[PDB]
């Protein structure tokens, strides 16, 4: 094999509060960054009347929210975590759940690779003071430390494995999913968490504008465009879970994307001004990575570039890609997210990576935006990229959908991963019709109806999913959280209609309120409940007070319920996080 | 009747490390603003390659130097000060050795009353954290406080009296004078140390240019101009010994000017921007002061304004000047020393009263610079002003010579301050031929050596000062230190003989080598030894064996030596601080 799959997905961008407002917002070409009245931004006094300054920046909308108690955290606790803390555990909370992997069942070993910026924990506030070893130190330490941003996540999910923080200037995410490739191709993890997070301090804040300089003169972001004078700072999130492709398949798991190769280096000596591309060291990292996957370039039909918006930057770059590709490789789709949503810095390399997986999985190709006049001096018909002015469906010549990544940063870092379309589906079997359960869980009444309003609309989105891989997911990806609902249906519409309202008139919510459940009915299993034969995992009845008991509170096994049929993981709303405002208040 | 002597003077401005150097500066229309290079500026990266930035600062040589033996302060706690109390700590050293008073010998009650600015400490280090009450912790309160600028005045010169510190923006320098005059007229001290200091971090550092706005567009200041485009930022510092008039000429001390008259008030309501005079409450001010003083404005021949350099706002003050003087008043010489140096801060106010005070002493008017075209607007032909485009002798038809000094700031803080010309010097008695003692000590054997070399060459400079007022001064006015030096002379030229070389060929230094003081050839007294008759005192041996008992650190009381003739304190030369560079090195 060698082939690691993307089975999850969560983000976080300008514009975008999750992947599905992502992945709308780049088909329709929209752009995703914020303008200003100079009264609305309360810093930078000396700079705000200066011809120079650009009112113009990536928001990212609920930086300074969290929900600690999804996650055991005290409201201490949530104030004295960084806002990169709190916004990449709630992904990587998220990117559990899209997955439907229940963290507290998950048996392998969990790792956990991410990437931080150090500069917005430093100016969030002052770092920990070691002259004692208090509890209430390690408290505030495992709060502000980058090495506890991927720990924080074993800790608070649940699971075990390993944790590594990398920092790697603008080319973080390439990083850590790199790092996380040799983790599994090693063998010494099963499947693993991979992301990086940036939340710029001052958030609500413009820049200033140097000529000649990567910050744009207008606050728009024109990659390939010969008027490109750069780009704006913007703040995201993206996390993705890994596991071995063959695995994959064979535990039925939602596939997005296949990781072929990934390859890093850095300039050292060779080196550049910010944002130039030096042409030999980054064609060696875009070659490498292609030769670590198997792939040739000839079969590459989208690249996703870094593309500032500056003529020369874009130019040395597509450069760079042409020295990797080759003459004879044909013709390939070039782009870049960050005319969309600006340089996210640590996540930019995410923003393009999360761009390439969901355009292999749809099958389309959105569009560069910003784009009025190409730049003459990158001679693309001279290249085998054309710049994707239009959304168009991706139906290559070469017969198979590849796509790949660049992510440039400062220091000389360089890195570049090739994605493959994820394998087709296979045949499935006719689905049998009968009773199943179906749960939904949270820690109030008010979240869980959330989650029930959140499920009756996406069963109005996606009208071709399957009631099995419902319960399925459910019942086995999710965590059993205090308060609790279920039911007991056998059709897809009769779903619908035990959801709406207020979820009352279903066969379950009748019988918890007359009766408590009789636990002498069922078997003490390992995993917990279980019916006494198969005939009785078939009956309503039974059923009925299997799910009512699991409301009351009691443990279930649910592996046993669906032992009998081969079902697939598919991807659900994720949890409704109510979102209180934490900010320390001490320096 | 209520008139206050200025009887010693100490600063520090721009181009200036002495009063001497900056009153020469003056006369010659010297500017001492500096210009650096891009690489020279090694603070405000964000800004340096900005159009708008300006690479001009009135800088303060030795800012960050300090000679804390000489002051018995330790290492650790003069690196703790900021630089504005090391700064101010060795202005107000100097001022009583320019006004020749040893402050262990002050009899009376010293009140010091200094202005700062308190951003300078906020960015010089963290503040003191009052957590434990231990003595390291308020020594390092009194590095930090501003409270403690003229409080360890009082303890490490070892006066006696009071200490006031107050905030006033940029009319610091006045509002010390003012509250240190109300001491005097009360009768609280008996002499007083005022003044303010203002030391900008960072040091080295340029400007932001924004149109319409206080600060220069060139890096140079033109008060009255029709081109002005606003000041430069400044550092220094200024500080004046008062002492009341009848007083000042009973004790025979050396007088600059007199302080007739002060008057402070704010803008309130009536609010202008920064800069801005408004022309009532301004003049209510500038009247306030001459009434108090009972000076008619018909007297007052010289005015030295605020003046920034912008069209508008010099424009108002010269209103509100011609508001409180009248139709009937004459003329006047209308001057702004912020061209010379810049805006000063804390201590504006005093460049232009102290060039005020050496212009009354002097009997010249100093050039005001960068005036090439006159303000239209202003129309000084019809005001009682004209501006000194050059330097001139000061006869005024007036028979008196009498200035105005105005200071205005931020927060709407005005302040206005009289001077007359010091009183006519009484005739004297011819000087007798007798042999006399002259005391030199310092904290080293090398800074002696430093003061001889600086006696010398003051002696060349000021060839008509009496021998009997210079053994008086040097006697009566220094404070006595470990490592001493004295002869016993009874002309100039015997002075400069002995002073050159080594100086070891006086008698007294060959007395020292070869034998001990015998001690019990002299009387004690509470202020210790004097000779036994009125006889002895004019004996050469007697002289010799007392001035080496000295030099051997032996207390001699030299009011009584000079008790029989009335000799004049005269203004010599400031101690040769050793000045090792101090600088905090954890935040
Ligand atoms: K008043
Ligand atoms: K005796």
């Amino acid at each position: 094999p060698g082939d690691v799959a993307i089975i999850g997905a969560s983000c976080r961008f300008p514009g975008a509060r999750n992947k599905e407002q992502y992945w709308d917002n780049l088909l329709h070409g929209r752009e995703g960054v914020t303008f200003y009245a100079k009264d609305e931004i309360e810093v930078d006094e000396t700079l705000i009347n200066s011809p120079a300054y650009v009112r113009a920046t990536g928001a990212l909308d609920g930086y300074d929210e969290f929900d600690p108690a999804v996650f055991g955290v005290s409201d201490r606790m949530a104030a004295a975590m960084t806002p990169e803390h709190r916004v990449f555990l709630e992904a990587s909370w998220e990117v559990m759940e899209d997955a439907s992997y229940d963290p507290e069942r998950v048996r392998g070993e969990v790792g956990v690779y991410a990437s931080t910026n150090p500069q917005s924990a430093a100016l969030y506030s002052s770092p920990p003071d070691w002259v004692s070893a208090g509890p209430e130190v390690m408290d505030r330490s495992n709060a502000w430390l980058p090495d506890t941003i991927t720990s924080n996540v074993l800790y608070y999910l649940g699971l075990t494995g390993e944790a590594v923080t990398v920092t790697a200037v603008c080319s973080g995410f390439h990083y850590a999913v790199h790092l996380a490739c040799q983790s599994l191709l090693l063998g010494q993890t099963d499947m693993a968490i991979a992301g990086g997070v940036m939340v710029r301090l001052p958030q609500r804040r413009g820049y200033l504008w140097e000529e000649g300089r990567i910050l744009s003169r207008d606050g728009h972001c024109r990659p390939f465009d010969a008027n490109g004078t750069g780009s704006v700072l913007a703040s995201g999130v993206a996390v993705v879970l890994l596991k071995p492709l063959p695995q994959a398949v064979a535990d039925r798991d939602h596939i997005y994307a296949t990781v072929k190769g990934t390859a890093i280096n850095n300039n050292g000596i060779s080196a550049m001004a910010y944002g130039l591309a030096q042409p030999e060291r980054l064609s060696a990292c875009i070659a490498g990575a292609m030769q670590a996957g198997d792939v040739a370039p000839e079969t590459v039909s989208m690249y996703e570039a870094n593309g500032f918006g500056m003529p020369i930057t874009d130019s040395l770059e597509v450069h760079a890609a042409h020295l990797a590709f080759g003459k004879q490789s044909g013709t390939c789709s070039i782009g870049a997210v960050k005319g969309n949503i600006g340089h996210a810095g640590v996540v930019a390399g995410g923003s393009g990576a999360v761009k390439a997986a969901f355009a292999l999985y749809h099958r389309s190709l959105p569009p560069t935006i910003n784009l009025t006049e190409l730049n003459e001096e990158i001679d693309f018909p001279r290249t085998p990229f054309v710049p994707q002015l239009e959304p168009a469906a991706w139906q290559p010549e070469c017969g198979i959908r590849r796509a790949g990544i660049t992510a440039l940063g400062g220091g000389g870092y360089n890195a570049h991963l090739v994605l493959e379309e994820p394998p087709r589906p296979v045949e499935r079997e006719p689905e049998n019709r009968r009773p199943r359960i179906v749960t939904l869980s949270a820690l109030d009444d008010a979240a869980v109806s959330r989650q029930r309003a959140a499920l009756s609309s996406w069963l109005a989105e996606h009208s071709d999913a399957r009631l099995d891989d419902i319960a399925y997911s459910l019942n086995l990806g999710r965590k059993a959280l205090p308060s609790r609902w279920a039911a007991v249906i056998s059709t897809r519409d009769e779903l619908l209609e035990v959801l709406s309202g207020d979820g009352k008139s279903g066969r379950v919510s009748r019988f918890g309120q007359e009766r408590r459940a009789d636990l002498a009915r069922f078997r003490r299993t390992e995993d917990g409940l279980a019916l006494g034969s198969g005939d009785e995992m078939r009956d309503v009845q039974a059923l009925t007070e299997l799910a009512a008991a699991w409301v009351q509170g009691e443990r279930v096994n649910f592996e046993v319920l669906h032992a009998d049929e081969r079902s697939h993981r598919i991807s659900l709303p994720n949890y409704p996080f109510a979102r209180r405002r934490f900010w320390r208040t001490d320096w």
